[PDB]
This record gives structure tokens, C-alpha cells and sequence, in this order.
């Protein structure tokens, strides 16, 4: 539990200038608005302001999420976007013909992250999480 600990706010701010270098991640991984700061945790992914609401709602059981830039983050938690982020899942869900899933229109959210390509998404995301942890069990080292 060495990762629990909250991070230091550059650290933070490191790890989404990484992930804001594609262009993925600049656009809402559910909508496509610009310039996304809120996040849903589990999956990794960048979210407006709007889909952070919607995720919200979702409960716990599916999904919480955090503002990039006005919570504190946990080490364990920015693992997830070192690790993640709006590219690799779109690249996942591509991959595991789940194309129809990243449309900005007509995707109901419940069923867009309780769908089984997002359900092994973020098992595959775990294990690179868990992975991490015991390389880097209280520190987030950028490469
Ligand atoms: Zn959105």
C-alpha cells in the first residue's frame, strides 16, 4: 500500500503532459469534446465535463472519476494513466472489434463500459497496473 500515498502535483501534471502528446487524448474518450480534464479512473481514459457526470452516475460498481487538474492524485491512481490513456484503450477496442462501442453518437454509456471488450479492457489495463506496482511500488516513474 506504498502507492496510496497522494502524489506531488508536478508528478501529476508530468503524467498528463505525457498523455496530452496524442492526439487521442486531447478529445473526450466518450464524446470528442476538447480538451478533456476529468478522467474516469478504472478505464484510464480523458472525459469532459459532461461525461464525468454521466460516469458519475454510473456508480462505483462501473466507474468513479477525478478532475486531472483539481484533485489530488494517488500514485496508484496515475498509474492507471501512465499506463493508459485515450490511445491505448481506442487501440484495444479496436483491436477486439469494438469500433461500434467509440462512436461520439448513440452509445449508451452503461452499455459502452459493461460491454465484454471493456470488461477485458480493464482487466488487461489491471495487470499492467499490477505490474507496475511491484516494479514501482511507491513511486510513478515515467519510462
Ligand atoms: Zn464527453
Amino acid at each position: 500500500d506504498e502507492g496510496e500515498t497522494f502524489a506531488t502535483e508536478q508528478t501529476t501534471q508530468q503524467v498528463f503532459q505525457k498523455l496530452g502528446s496524442n492526439m487521442e487524448n486531447r478529445v473526450c474518450f466518450d464524446c470528442g469534446n476538447k480538451n478533456p480534464t476529468w478522467t474516469s479512473v478504472p478505464f484510464g481514459v480523458m472525459l469532459c465535463i459532461q461525461c464525468s457526470a454521466v460516469h458519475r452516475n454510473m456508480g462505483v460498481h462501473i466507474t468513479f472519476v477525478k478532475s486531472s487538474t483539481l484533485d489530488k492524485w494517488t500514485i496508484n491512481n496515475l498509474r492507471r494513466f501512465k499506463l493508459g490513456g485515450n490511445h491505448k484503450a481506442r487501440d484495444f477496442f479496436l483491436k477486439n472489434n469494438g469500433k461500434q462501442l467509440l462512436n461520439t453518437a448513440n452509445v449508451d454509456a452503461k452499455t459502452k463500459y459493461t460491454s465484454p471488450v471493456a470488461k477485458k479492457y480493464k482487466i488487461h489495463l489491471d495487470k499492467k497496473v499490477q505490474k507496475d506496482m511491484e516494479l514501482y511500488p511507491s513511486e510513478l516513474v515515467l519510462n
